[PDB]
DNA sequence: GCGATCCG
DNA sequence: CGGATCGC
């Protein structure tokens, strides 16, 4: 076999369809069972595939009305998938198809004719086989043990038959064998074709009672392999990808896609039944991203090479004792959902998040290390293991990593998968009034600045608001940053637009984001994703409520607990300060927090040289400023321009800041000094950010960098130490009865039993402060509620 | 000092 | 498509 070649029936695979499925159109009209229909059916034999595909259509009068509009989906479609189309003018769809299959056939191919009409059984043969579309290969095993034929005297056979419209009305019977449990019967010696007189009736007397009627039902062989046409056997090209998606989408069947993909997918490699070998690496395909909104659709398991397919995903899941590979995680989340507690073990993109955090989507490490993120199972447990096996070569060595994947990382990949698992209740009553006030609120702001503009111009469109702003007696970047002067319009538009993004990001969304199965939100968790090591959150980003503002305040109480429970949210106290405090060693910051006083306030003192009790507002907020300025950068000229009044004595500040605290300076010093040596700065617990800038060109970025390379030591501890904190709490937590929900900033939400809760908050508190030793001791400071901000913090 | 998820 | 706010 030079090859595969499949020919399709366009022509009447089209027409079935448009026959089938009836009822389907695009919820606008515009019918689509034909579409549909025809699409199926070609997946499965490209499933099933061949090198080479013809659809083969005809080349109207009597026909349906909007068939031609699907069949001209049907050829778009055919052309879409890289398939050949086919249609030669004065020639029917089923000669030219008989002599496509002959002609490859003799040219040494294999050929597999996708068809329903009965007549192609004749063509038949070794090499030809048939596909149907409702299933089974017709061969000619088929035809002798089905019918009791073969595909030479089956033209014949059927002549005298008639299936659909192939007509030859009278059979009359004889020994009620009608003319189908006859057929066969007649072949010992012809007499309608060929020789043959006096015979039994109906066999012989309705043959001859039929003249005229034979030389129509002639059609049956009406499958001439001699039509001399040209085009080659050649192997399908590349899918119009980007269209073919436009085109199922304009369909609205954009949602299949998915499985048009698995044809190109390369070469299967060896298999085996569905129960996999302990520690086999899982994949699987979901219908969305979201796993507890998700369909698990393909659970699949490689070990050793040999890849597993679980016929029946959703149950599949009970055979395997973790979800081991990538995106564990995501795996469980939705076992959990099922009733299922499948736990997540290792997974490549720990390990490669850990190499370099510059690894966070499984699309990118994958393509990164040898790989590609493809959407079908089989092929992702394969590349689970692949990366893992090379990942972890690498990550083992490293004795510090290895700690922080052990003993954080994969232990709070369980911790998260639960968290999303069971998630929170919103009060959607206040959620909704809340939106209800907002909207008012957005309006008053949009009056505001339409009086001062005067044309009621619609705000919300950068190029008009351009141009009103610019006669008001660019945005982006520019002025958007830009966007003031002695003006309280450009304030109003300012107000208008947080009103709104907080409307369209937490007020409105909340409401959907309730899965109607469990009642209450589901917050996404990533591991992976930030620069700093952080866990950062999704759907909502609980991250970026804004704290401290009446609005933030205000969406947070949306947050409640499960009616008879209380909400118990714990909070770090400048755990970023402790940590400085403890990297730098600096005694007299070390000196503060030990004594248990207000950093500020003493900072304060040690700067205007005054008694802790004499330091007053403008001295402490200088103080404060200038303290959480030293964690990011804050430069000297921010410093200032924060400040304020501050003319450049900012640097003054600054000084006498580094004088009381001189080792906190050695550190920023040190820091950068080994970073740009070594390419690279770490947390307190050797969690690895490559930070190449320092060493920048530009010195606009060189000094970014710098940020970061100090930066990220203090807030990577913090998210270290917060990562192990959870990892020891939620054991205890679950012995207690109690339940982690959410993690953002510097804290941690317990939902807990009534009184339950005074217990298990003491708990936390003690676990969360003890997490992991330094030389400044960690405060949590804890609240106890019912709605999120009755907690607080 | 830039990010993270959503806007529009 | 690409950019911004709250975030730390
Ligand atoms: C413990 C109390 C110590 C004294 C508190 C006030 C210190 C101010 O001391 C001065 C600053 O005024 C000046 O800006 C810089 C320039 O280097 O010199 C500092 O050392
Ligand atoms: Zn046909």
């Amino acid at each position: 076999p030079k090859g595969r070649v499949l020919l399709v029936d366009g022509h009447h695979l089209a027409y079935r369809t448009f026959h089938a499925l009836k009822g389907l159109t695009t919820s606008r009209g515009e019918p689509v069972q034909a579409v549909y229909g025809f699409a199926k059916s070609l997946l499965k034999a490209l499933k099933e595939d061949g090198d080479a595909v013809i659809v083969v259509f005809d080349a109207r009068a009597p026909t349906p009305e909007d068939f031609p509009r699907q069949l001209a989906l049907i050829k778009e479609l055919v052309d879409l998938l890289g398939l050949a189309r086919l249609e030669v003018p004065g020639y029917e769809a089923d000669d030219v198809l008989a002599s496509l299959a002959k002609k490859a056939e003799k040219e040494g191919y294999e050929v597999r004719i996708l068809t329903a009409d009965k007549d192609l059984y004749q063509l038949l043969s070794d090499r030809i086989h048939v596909l149907h579309p409702e299933g089974y290969l017709i061969t000619p095993a088929w035809l002798w043990e089905k019918y009791g034929l073969r595909p030479d005297q089956w033209a014949d056979y059927r002549a005298l038959t008639g299936d659909e419209s192939d007509n030859l009305p009278g059979v009359k019977g004889i020994g009620e064998k009608t003319a189908r449990k006859l057929l066969e019967e007649w072949g010992s010696l012809e007499a309608l074709l060929k020789n043959l007189d006096r015979l039994k009736p109906a066999i012989r007397e309705k043959i001859l009672a039929h003249m005229d009627d034979l030389k129509l039902s002639w059609d049956l062989a009406k499958v001439r392999t001699d039509l001399p046409l040209e085009v080659d056997f050649a192997k399908r090209r590349e899918p119009d990808r980007e269209r073919l998606r436009a085109f199922l989408e304009r369909l609205e069947f954009g949602s299949l896609l998915h499985e048009f993909g698995l044809l190109e997918s390369p070469k299967a490699l060896e298999e085996a039944p569905w129960p996999p070998p302990e520690g086999a690496f899982v994949g699987f395909v979901l219908s969305r991203k979201e796993p507890m909104w998700a369909d698990l659709l393909a659970l699949a398991a490689a070990r050793g090479g040999r890849v597993h397919r679980a016929p029946e995903p959703y149950k599949a899941l009970r055979d395997l004792k973790e979800a081991r590979g990538l995106l564990a995680k995501d795996l469980s989340v939705l076992a959990l959902r099922e009733g299922l507690g499948l736990p997540p073990g290792d997974d490549p993109m720990l390990l490669a998040y850990l190499l370099d955090p510059s690894n966070t989507t499984p699309e990118g490490v994958a393509r990164r290390y040898g790989g590609e993120w493809t959407e079908e199972a089989g092929e992702r447990a394969a590349l689970s293991e692949r990366l893992f096996a090379n990942l972890w070569g690498r990550l083992e060595g490293e004795e510090r990593l290895l700690w922080l994947y052990r003993e954080v990382e994969r232990p709070l990949s369980a911790v998260l998968a639960h968290m999303e698992a069971t998630g929170v209740r919103l009060d959607v009553a206040y959620l909704r009034a809340l939106s209800l006030e907002v909207a008012e609120e957005i309006a008053r702001l949009e009056a505001e600045v339409f009086r001062l503009a005067g044309h009621p111009f619609n705000l919300n469109s950068r190029d008009q608001l351009e141009r009103v702003l610019f006669d008001e007696l660019s945005t982006s970047a520019a002025v958007l940053e830009a966007l003031r002067e002695a003006h309280p319009i450009v304030e109003k538009i300012l107000q208008y637009r947080e009103l709104t993004k907080l409307k369209s990001t937490y007020i409105d969304p909340l409401p959907d984001l309730i899965h109607p199965r469990t009642g209450r939100l589901h917050t996404r968790f990533n591991q992976t994703a930030t620069a700093t090591g952080r866990l950062s959150s999704s759907d909502p980003n609980l991250q970026n409520i804004p704290v401290r503002t009446p609005l933030g305040q205000r969406i947070r109480r949306a947050f409640i607990a499960e009616e008879g429970w209380l909400l118990v949210a714990l909070d770090y106290s400048q755990i970023e300060l402790r940590v400085l405090a403890h990297l730098s060693g600096d005694e007299n910051l070390i000196r503060v927090f030990q004594e248990g006083r207000d950093i500020h306030t003493e900072t304060a003192s040690w700067m205007f040289g005054v008694p802790r009790e004499a330091v007053d507002p403008l001295m402490r907020r200088a103080a404060k400023t200038i303290n959480f300025g030293v964690l990011y950068g804050m430069s000297a000229h921010r410093l200032s321009q924060e400040l304020a009044i501050p003319y450049e004595e900012a640097q003054a500040f600054i000084e006498r800041y580094f004088q009381s605290f001189p080792k906190v300076r050695a550190w920023i010093e040190k820091t950068l000094e080994e970073g740009r040596r070594r390419g690279y700065v770490e947390t307190l617990f050797g969690r690895r950010r490559y930070v190449p800038d320092l060493e920048a060109r530009v010195k606009s970025v060189r000094e970014a960098a710098e940020r970061m390379a100090f930066n990220m030591p203090v807030q990577g501890t913090a998210a270290d130490l917060m990562k192990l904190a959870m990892v020891k709490l939620f054991p205890r937590l679950e012995e207690m009865g109690a339940r982690m929900l959410l993690q953002v900033h510097d804290e941690l939400v317990l939902e807990a039993p009534k009184e339950r809760a005074e217990a298990v908050a003491r708990l936390a508190k003690e676990v969360m402060e003890g997490v992991y030793p330094l030389a400044v001791p960690l405060e949590v400071e804890v609240g106890i509620g019912e709605d999120w901000l009755s907690a607080k913090e």
